[PDB]
């Protein structure tokens, strides 16, 4: 066909060297990170279980056994220690990144290295909003969202003294007393103008630390608390990057509708994918403040 | 103190009095007791020198 303008793609994800205008990306500057990339707040607060399969069985004591007051030569009684089962599986997160070989020859040599700490950041914040907001279709069916939603375990109100330690009083009702809070940072104003029971030195309510979700989500008067130590996750396989010059890949078009072949088009897409699983050890362990 | 962690809200929302990072009330230690016998609104205090125990048999 001699069509020598780049080809455009749909959803256009791929990374080319020649722009649609004829603009050609050479004495590229490596694009420099205006922020320190997000850790994961699930493997933050909760507990990390080693884990080999993709699903894990857990024993848990539930019931002590007791003692009694005896006379002398008086019968001793007998007493039962009991335990509870419960079970996680783990999912898949995966992701691919096409690029041109073009892009990768002469704009940019070291792309899929740069991009591995990005794709972890995606992963993590993918896993804290499936786990802790039940947002962005997750597929444990476990959350805490949904626990509190179940438990039915929430305070409608202001941000005050009054309702930020109710919210506090209503996790030890149950003898469950409250590890951390989970806050969205456009919240700090009304976390500080009440009184003080926080402070931004520390960033700490009420002597418990305040984590911040990087996310969307989580709306302004929304708070969240619970004892963490609740929340168990677990990591089957260690995010795998595999480099391929040669697949098909479906999920992107070119201009005539077909799917994007590598080998005809002389392109290659880095494929990466982790497991991962998480477990709420006990739905009662967590409560949220809401707006009315 | 002994105290029922079921109350620390009653004595976080007075005033401050209480703190939860040491877990004192007043500047003497705070003991919560794992035990239902001991109601929500109710609070003992001492001078616990005056309390003596003994073990003659180790389990």
């Amino acid at each position: 066909s001699n069509n020598v303008k780049p080809q455009v793609f749909n959803p256009d994800n791929v990374m080319m060297h020649e722009k649609k205008d004829g603009t050609l990306m050479n004495e590229f500057t490596t694009p420099i990170l205006q922020e320190v990339m997000e850790n994961s707040k699930i493997m933050q607060l909760g507990k990390y279980e080693p884990m080999e399969g993709t699903e894990k069985k857990f024993t848990f004591w539930a019931d002590k056994p007791g003692a009694y007051w005896v006379g002398e030569g008086q019968k001793i009684e007998t007493s039962k220690a009991t335990w509870v089962n419960a079970t996680m599986r783990a999912f898949k997160l995966g992701v691919i990144l096409p690029v041109t070989k073009e892009f990768l020859n002469y704009t940019y040599s070291q792309f899929f290295e740069e991009m591995k700490p990005m794709i972890a950041e995606a992963f993590y914040k993918k896993f804290d909003e499936a786990g802790i907001l039940n947002q962005g279709n997750n597929p444990f069916g476990k959350s805490i969202a949904q626990s509190i939603e179940k438990t039915n375990k929430v305070i409608k109100g202001d941000f005050t003294q009054d309702n930020i330690i109710d919210l506090e009083a209503l996790l030890e009702d149950d003898e469950l007393e409250a590890n951390a809070f989970i806050s969205k940072t456009q919240n700090r104003s009304l976390l500080r103008k009440i009184v003080r029971i926080y402070d931004r030195n520390s960033d700490s309510l009420d002597g418990l630390p305040v984590v911040n979700l990087k996310s969307s989500n989580l709306k302004r008067g929304e708070l969240i608390t619970g004892d963490f130590d609740k929340l168990i996750y677990g990591i089957p396989q260690l995010i795998e990057y595999k480099i391929d010059e040669t697949a098909q890949l479906s999920t992107v078009k070119n201009e005539d509708g077909t799917p994007v072949n590598l080998f005809e088009q002389d392109m290659v897409a880095l494929r990466a994918t982790m497991h991962v699983a998480l477990h709420i050890a006990d739905d009662k362990a967590f409560a949220k403040l809401v707006p009315a």
